[PDB]
């Protein structure tokens, strides 16, 4: 593989699209390498990780319980609800909703949860309170994946998403059990985890959340590192390319490959 930024260029040139990337130490926030890290990109389903971060914050403040059962109707469902569509009679706990939303990318589960923290407004307030002054959620599923050119709604920057995930996973913002729960959800991803784990070299830890949207929007936020440890946060977004999903998948894999092959101390 080529060096990581060389691979990143090649990808932008082949896709005719923008790539954004940061590789950061989870423990300190040391930035190892970055590319359009301060440019905005639609978050897509990657926001589900931050959303469950806010739910955990509510559980920690005594405002919410992972066990609280929520009951919802058929009329509340939205597109792609592989888990939530199966529990119309029995409802789902707040904890199950976060696992469906992060590990299966269930969209109704995300919506039901979004209502509990005050909707997109309330999730943007939580970010501001955590010191993220860039990320902004403004719409619900599935409209938040719309990705129009130059629209800042429902977008983040690579470096702002990395700094926020680091704060949720390691500062004293979430209790320790909550930090561990947020982490375990991403480890248990069922959409791309297994696939990715199977092609990674032996020794590599992987936790992730992937997303896709319109106009070629594609992305992943992940915990990765050699020696079976969640060493660094890697955030890769792609936007404004006409390419097929398969090509978009391969290009992000090729950058991931480059990143992994040329990993620095
Ligand atoms: O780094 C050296 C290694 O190079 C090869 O592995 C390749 C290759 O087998 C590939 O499949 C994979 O990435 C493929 C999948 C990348 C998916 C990453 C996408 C996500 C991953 C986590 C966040 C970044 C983006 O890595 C490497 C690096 O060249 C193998 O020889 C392996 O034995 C060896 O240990
Ligand atoms: C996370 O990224 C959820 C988005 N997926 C979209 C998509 O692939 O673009 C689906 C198909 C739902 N949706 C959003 C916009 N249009 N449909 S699905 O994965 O929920
Ligand atoms: C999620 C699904 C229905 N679907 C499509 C769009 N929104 N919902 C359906 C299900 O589990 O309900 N699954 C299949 O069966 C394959 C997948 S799916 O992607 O066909």
């Amino acid at each position: 593989s080529p060096q990581p930024l060389e691979q990143i260029k090649l990808s932008e040139s082949q896709l005719s699209g923008r790539v954004g990337m940061i590789e950061m130490d989870l423990a300190s926030g040391r930035t190892l390498t970055a590319w359009r890290a301060d440019e905005r990109f639609p978050m897509m389903s990657t926001f589900k990780v931050v959303l469950c971060g806010a739910v955990l914050a509510r559980v920690d403040a005594g405002d919410e319980q992972l066990e609280r059962k929520i009951h919802y109707r058929q009329q509340d469902l939205v597109d792609y609800s592989p888990v939530s569509e199966k529990h119309l009679a029995d409802g789902m706990t707040v904890g199950e909703l976060c696992a469906a939303a992060i590990t299966m990318s269930d969209n109704s589960a995300a919506n039901l949860l979004l209502a509990t923290v005050g909707g997109p407004a309330g999730l943007t307030a939580f970010l501001r309170q955590i010191g993220d002054n860039v990320t902004r959620l403004d719409r619900w599923e599935t409209e938040l994946n719309e990705a129009l050119p130059g629209d800042a709604r429902d977008t983040t920057t690579p470096a702002s998403m990395a700094a926020t995930l680091r704060k949720l996973l390691t500062s004293q913002r979430l209790s320790a059990r909550s930090q561990r729960q947020l982490l375990q959800w991403m480890v248990d991803d069922r959409v791309a985890g297994p696939l990715i784990r199977s092609v990674l070299p032996a020794g590599w830890f992987i936790a992730d959340k992937t997303g896709a949207g319109e106009r070629g929007a594609r992305g992943i936020v992940a915990l990765l590192g050699p020696n079976n440890k969640a060493e660094r946060i890697v955030v890769i977004y792609l936007r404004d390319t006409p390419a097929s999903m398969a090509e978009r998948n391969q290009q992000i894999a090729g950058i991931g490959a480059a990143l992994i092959e040329h990993w620095q101390r």
